[PDB]
């Protein structure tokens, strides 16, 4: 009597051809391929600037709300409580516009399985709301944290080791939101917008560092933020956007409560052209077994997904770089081109996930590779 | 009693602090390691955005013309009409700014040679001054194709199967030199100068080919330049500066009548992400014997130089690319963070020289990729 | 007896915090300052970069159907064919963004007016759908002349003499609608997507000239057309969009068949810091009676509309200027910054509406001005 | 027995072609308008992007050390020691590049003067080396206080009340600089190199403001640097570069004991569009007699000197503005755009200096202008 399963993840990697275009996730609910009702995340790459002043974000969020909620019937703000919109700008050298689109198959009776080991499982968590004297800081540290630890238990994930991916949105700080604090008594972690961009993202990345048993609470505050680089999740990837102000998390790992036929795993770039790291991403979920994976194996990813900064120590491999002190160009915009670069040339697939800004996301000028496979 | 020769190629990559860094090669004076009299070439990467108002190359130039001119006693002219100071701008993604200095020794006796093979021969030649109405036009075509042919003679490469790479230095058009051209009763090309630099990058390219057999006389005309890019060369390198009116040319190739110990090698990258094609020019200079290199066949390579550009068709492997409707980024600064980018993951080393703007250099979306590297 | 009026305009200039911002518009309209039944054009400063990549046009576009569709109880597609949404995006400078409604106020009844003069009119208009390969070419061009001539009549504007602003939103070439012009047998005229803005802009803007009787219809044909810039409408006003292939207009100008209090008037700038110009604009409408306008005289100010460009002759008042051969940042770019910077002086307000791209309106580094003004 | 003097300022406002263009000067000299020898100061509009990595102020630089040493027979380091090349970047909006020339004939026997009132005084001085820990800080201040105050007294100043302009050259922080200071045991005050330019031109404004007693030296800190935008000089003008590490200033004022026909004189921008402080500078050196300035008016102004900036309250006059979370385009370029335009437009001329970057110049979002203009 086979095995059993409750819980079943898919996920599609849909090109987009501009900010608004819903139609290639369309065409698959339209088709059957997806239920509306089952979608947990889109994670999109859109082709603004992927800095401050990146409205494709909000635009194809906005653009995706429309859609859903007319799907679903419901409000768009009931869609937004529902799905997580999660929306990397900056679409640099190759990297080709899409958005990947997460489901959840729950069956009140179980699905037999066929294979014996773990499969994706992956689940959907927001925080609640933080103040923006708190963006940055130990709040977002440990709300993000808790919010982890509660996605991997219910996702039935049963340690940190089988958590390989865990992608958050994470507020910024507009010059309102610090007004609103230091109007209140309280100061900013910043008072820089873009600044707070990576204090948001470092402080969610402890958090899940914290919620996975990679650092010590007790070498954890505020002033260690964007500060000490020895402190990092493996598994980390971190997005800021405008619009929110709460955390939305999905937690990536591998579990034997989960049937299907994806499965996940990662490694960790040591640095912007660490394409060893992506070959042995590749290999753990058996699309490398020898040097360089072959056709057949590639075909089996469904995407790739990884962090991308400019080394802050100014340098790679011993080489200087430009990335940090060129006006004309931010360093981030520079990071992502190069990272999805090395990827695409290894999986011949420029159309991978590719997000920038990778405080305590794997080391300095580092960042996390994580690879979602068919096993056959 | 040994095989023996007049003429011996050395090679040297030279990290640059910023663009009027000559210490590196100052250094390797001092020492003795080269003679400012066998110096050719100074081909740099210099970290303007290696577009139209890129005023590094012109720097670069101006700050090694007064070292040399002082190291040589003569004046700036006369080093200008002795060395080509070739200065490919925008050092994007990881890309790290240098210089690669080439010399040739000349012996009046023969020194013994302990390999019987080829060895790499270089020749630097210069065309006539154009006018600006020849710029992009079949003029440029052929006077590049006889200093072509003259340099190759020269040099002693047996024929175009012993070429591997040709890197000319090309003007652009001002809106001066428009002018100049119309008042006198001509056309120009384009009335665009950062389209002409392709014009100039393009006809340049087409007269290599034209010299090496790789398109026919027939075929060429105004009309084909920047159009039809069924025709290119398989090993043209051309970089469009403000400076001069006539083509600075470097031929680079292997001879028997050449001791030393450097070869070279290339192959064709089919698009920007080809790093196949990297791995075949390495394994041609001994320096990929199996799949991947080792850190002994890499220590071997004395610099890798290739051209990039966006694919014209918009597309990567049929995936969309944004490079090209880009109002921020030029399309040429994309192109060169990636190519680079594949490389340096390659060879582990960002510093090598990537140029962008492939025009008739390469396919469509690809370009040249040659390796100088050392026999043992 | 009183004279009387069917028709009357009412203009509001409303700040946009960020392209989705459509709160000070909900507010008047919550307070019942307008109907939202009689809006007929938003006409947007939209805070993306102004050129092809710019998705902050069709965010705030989107923004704005949402609410209306969901105020007015229609669909999206019948608020876009009732409302023009006319979205000119780059805010540089101290350019601030906002948008400006316009309605129209039509009484079955007249309503008995207090001055005798003209007063502002204000219709709205679309062309029909054009094929690709009709952008930038006489069939856009005899297009916008018949929608602006009936415009013009349908608004009771006595002639050419009474209008002083026609503002068009007109498409752009992506690289698909090129395709599906060759793959129907038929060129376009231009094959870059930038490029073919100012085309499409450029036929737009000859278009109302040809309309106004401020050129001759026996001197337009293609090959005029961003090529003899000594024929333009002294009125026209031009935005390209990725959204529709049809033209969206709407003609301003005074009539003696309406009622209200707002007057409109322009002048030429002859080039980009003509200053004068926009004193005679301010001058002809009541604001500016004497040297400078005073700060009662700016009150009275609703909005001012102008046009920029970076001189494509390469000089402003016999000095170079750098704008056009930038590739950082695109001439567009610096001629808006400058443009809304003089007028900003004058008027002693950042927020107006400058759009940049001035093909065959105005002369060749200059532009239209108009001021919407109170009468008192 | 008429009045006599020593000493008589000359200033030419020179146009310049690209970075590296001394012809203008040569010119000058060959046909004897001015004496080599007697040039203190070169004040370059340099067209280069004006932020970190701007590599046409030293291009510029190094240009001119080359004519000038080879015209005076010196090597280039005296040339620099004896010459103030003062090179501001970014020629944004209509901003023609330019430099102006300063130069101090010095007479044994007094030339007879013929209007009794003060004239344009100048005086270079240069401080002493900084090490990077004093950039930004109490040191760079009270230096830069103590050359201000010896120039004044050795040009013959008579006080600070006839002090209208000080320019300085101030030096930034690189990453090199940076270590060094760290590795010596030492802190820096910032460790961007962007924000470096900031602490480095506002260390050195609030120097100028303690030399002419703006500002008390009781409530000067590190502290207040970049901070406190209520201490500031109204003449303090400085720019930073990457070459040096002292601060070179030309203090320009007017003096009874100066002969010639120039004057300067000065008002203060209170923000960028604030055109009535321009005629008001000019109206002080009688170019504006009445509300607007005439054409024989304007044709006496020798050159303008203004400072430009972001308001960092992120408005100007109420409004919101985008300069300073655009990531695309730094805040001083647009800025710069702006202020040169308002006062391009007003002179009818955009070849002035316009200088990025106001830190404790100006009130916030402001800076001074002045205006040295011949006196018939
Ligand atoms: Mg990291
Ligand atoms: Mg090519
Ligand atoms: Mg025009
Ligand atoms: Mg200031």
């Amino acid at each position: 009597h086979h095995h059993h399963h409750h819980m079943q993840a898919q996920v599609f990697r849909v090109p987009m051809s501009n900010p608004a275009d819903v139609s290639g996730v369309a065409k698959l609910i339209d088709e059957g391929v997806i239920r509306a009702e089952e979608v947990v995340c889109v994670l999109g790459k859109t082709e603004g600037n992927g800095c401050v002043n990146d409205f494709t974000r909000g635009y194809t969020t906005l653009a995706f709300k429309v859609y859903f909620s007319e799907k679903l019937g419901v409000s768009r703000q009931e869609v937004g409580e529902r799905i997580a919109f999660i929306m990397s700008g900056g679409t640099e050298g190759v990297m080709a516009p899409h958005c990947t689109i997460f489901t959840v198959q729950k069956t009140d009776n179980k699905q037999k399985t066929a294979a014996e080991g773990k499969r994706l499982a992956v689940q959907q968590i927001f925080t609640r709301e933080f103040l923006p004297e708190e963006i940055g800081r130990m709040p977002q540290v440990t709300e993000t944290a808790d919010a982890v630890r509660r996605a991997m238990r219910e996702a039935g994930i049963a340690d940190a080791s089988d958590v390989h991916f865990v992608q958050v949105k994470c507020p910024l700080l507009t010059a309102g939101r610090m007004h609103d604090a230091v109007e209140r008594g309280h100061t900013v972690a910043t008072e820089d917008t873009y600044e707070s961009m990576g204090y948001s993202r470092g402080a969610s990345a402890l958090g899940i560092a914290l919620a996975l048993g990679e650092v010590e609470k007790a070498n954890l505050s505020d002033e260690v933020i964007t500060a000490d680089y020895s402190l990092y999740s493996s598994v980390a990837s971190t997005s800021a956007g405008i619009e929110l102000m709460n955390n939305e998390i999905i937690v990536m790992g591998n579990s034997r409560a989960w049937g299907g036929d994806l499965v996940i795993g990662h490694a960790e770039m040591k640095d912007a052209i660490d394409g060893a790291a992506v070959r042995q991403a590749l290999r753990d979920v058996g699309c490398c077994e020898n040097d360089l994976p072959t056709v057949d194996e590639l075909g089996r990813v469904v995407n790739v997904f990884a962090k991308a900064e400019a080394s802050p120590d100014g340098e790679v491999r011993n080489r200087r770089h430009t990335m940090l002190d060129d006006s004309d160009i931010n360093s981030t915009r520079h990071a992502r081109a190069v990272v999805n670069a090395v990827i695409a040339s290894i999986v011949g697939d420029p159309m991978v996930y590719v997000s920038g800004g990778s405080e305590h996301q794997g080391p300095a000028g580092g960042g996390p590779v994580a690879v979602i496979a068919r096993t056959a």
